């Protein structure tokens, strides 16, 4: 599988930082037919941020509405970003499933809304810590991923991302053989409902913590192909991480 | 008290749609200093919308964070907003209410993050139709705007819009006379819980159905200042809705 490397940089940056970072990207020499390198800007950054990063570089946004056009406040439909090319979309981030009561339904309409318009889909879930101690951490994520994996026709077009919640800011980390564990259950979930060659090619990325001391431990694993990085995504380092799928 | 004209594109808009829309609008002819006008295109859409649109035009966004930066996925911080100069926010739009579980506290939040960040917020609120019906209006929109009221430091930089939502999308109408009531009870309201200078400067915009064939008889009413103005805004025929405040 085609490895695939993300910089979700959250609600984070200025005119100034995003110059300042944007450059930093641009030196790292990587070819784009060997590896996807993903720059995930606030909204009212994409543009600033599209035209300062070199076109090796894929962009996408945080997070896409599953209403279409219309009286939708606040809402950017699928529609608008296939306009502007917007290429990816980040679906069920646990912040937002966290803080804006974002459900599995809106998951699912949200993929589908997004492929209905040729965007790619990085979708995320997870279990939470109660849940893990609960011995419950397969039950959960099979349940969320089987809330939209029936909507993928090309697995080269949706990225799934597990974010072990209960190592996220908690201090708490998760070994990379964990995290393998989990990503081999995920493939297996595919596998059974979609089929063996789908399965075999769609990305699993980890959205744990990953920062340039363990991405390599990580992306060593079989079933780990890439990262979904946080907060060190704002830093210059980040070229690092990338450099470990390279 | 300067009125206000304000255009809630909402999910709507393509970059060639945009570019039409706002070709119409800088035909117009307007004192800037007299009268605000100010257009709120989609996150994605605010860079190309404000380069397109002529200084006399005033610009924002549909909604704003509760949070700071930091990790907030898909949230577009205040302070991100400064940075980018974007002057003006909506907060409370019925449709955030209505869709994403945005509550009065939230609405709260959102506004003092807005106002410590040097930002200027059209604040929306209203009751709905069972309200309406249960002869509740003033009670409710009362306990709305005293979720958030006490935050307002410099009136000029907070506009207040009502929106009846009984008369949005239900076949029902809100009159001007109806509409002007309730105008005058706000005002009351902000009179009474922060002073009568304070009430008699700031703007209160009817955020209801407003079309070319009745915004005449709105704005004349003496406590409504301006609208919020929704679908009608999406047409060339927009410029009559502002003429008729100026």
């Amino acid at each position: 599988r085609k490895y695939f490397v993300a910089a979700n940089w959250k609600c984070n940056g200025t005119l100034e930082s995003i110059k300042s970072l944007t450059n930093s990207f641009n030196n790292l020499d990587f070819d784009p037919s060997k590896l996807d390198v993903v720059v995930f800007p606030v909204s009212v950054h994409y543009d600033h941020t599209r035209k300062l990063l070199q076109s090796k570089f894929s962009t996408g946004i945080q997070n896409v509405s599953k209403f279409g056009n219309g009286s939708y406040t606040g809402e950017v439909s699928a529609e608008i970003a296939k306009d502007l090319n917007i290429e990816y979309v980040i679906i069920g981030h646990f912040e937002r499933r966290k803080y804006f009561h974002e459900t599995d339904e809106d998951v699912r309409e949200k993929l589908q809304a997004s492929l209905k318009n040729n965007l790619k889909a990085v979708v995320c879930f997870g279990e939470s810590l109660e849940q893990r101690e609960q011995n419950k951490t397969i039950e959960v994520i099979t349940k969320q991923v089987k809330a939209f994996v029936d909507l993928i026709d090309n697995f080269d077009n949706v990225i799934l991302v597990y974010e072990p919640l209960f190592a996220i800011g908690t201090g708490k980390t998760a070994t990379p053989e964990q995290a393998q564990l989990v990503h081999k259950e995920i493939r297996k979930i595919v596998k059974d409902t979609c089929g063996e060659k789908q399965a075999n090619q769609i990305r699993i990325l980890y959205g744990g913590s990953v920062n340039t001391e363990n991405c390599s431990s990580l992306i060593q694993q079989e079933d780990i192909d890439g990262f979904l990085v946080g907060n060190a995504s704002l830093k210059e380092s980040f070229v690092d991480i990338i450099k470990s799928a390279m």
